[PDB]
């Protein structure tokens, strides 16, 4: 009866404890990944904050199946708020010759402000053209180049790198 | 808008757009060099696009708006001479 070798054999307690070390530092560890990415996926599709509110409209002739209702933006991307009895619109940037150009643009799926159709588009400028066939509107930027930002690289200035 | 004596920093707002750069050739002419937004500087909240000459007109073109860019101390301080940007140059 050699019960000597089961004490010698008393050698992976070391093991226990040195698993238990390294599974309750796996488990800090993506629970800390689990946090920062619910973080950063929080808080990169959140909310702009508006920045200027000075838009003026003028419809030439039967657009109020057209028309937009509440514009601003945030000095990157200028949000459009439709009604849902009017239309969608193509939007159009008015070039500082007078030329249009179609820019890229989104219905945001996230903003429901007082109950609209947000639609933005990914410019500031100081003339807007939105139209149909017939129907059209020409949006005024007022407010164009009064609060810009200072210069980031992110929508919201939590912004990563690489 | 600053340089180095070798590069050509210009600064622009965030709410202008991005120009074709141009150097004027001595003859009037236009030339199309290479240039990039330097990501490195963001020296006073600012848009860097650096030009890798020293000339003394430089076109800002988009289709019809243009910015002629006048140097007025074109030739005052050049460097004497080097090899790297920062002059702690490596040769092989």
């Amino acid at each position: 009866a050699y019960i000597n070798r089961v004490m010698m054999a008393s050698n992976e307690q070391i093991i226990n404890k040195e698993k238990i070390r390294e599974e309750k530092q796996k488990i800090i560890l993506d629970q800390a990944k689990a946090l920062e990415t619910q973080y950063v996926h929080n808080a990169l599709k959140r909310n702009p904050v508006p920045r200027n509110y000075n838009y003026y409209q003028a419809p030439e002739k039967r657009s109020k199946h057209i028309m937009p209702s509440e514009i601003f933006d945030d000095g990157t991307f200028t949000y459009f708020g439709f009604k849902n009895i009017t239309l969608q619109p193509a939007i159009f940037v008015v070039q500082p010759d007078g030329k249009l150009s179609m820019t890229d643009a989104a219905i945001d799926p996230n903003m429901t402000n007082s109950g609209l159709r947000w639609y933005r588009v990914n410019e500031i400028a100081e003339k807007f053209k939105l139209i149909k066939d017939k129907a059209l509107v020409t949006v005024i930027n007022k407010g164009y180049g009064k609060n810009p930002l200072t210069k980031n690289y992110n929508i919201k200035n939590y912004g990563e790198l690489e």
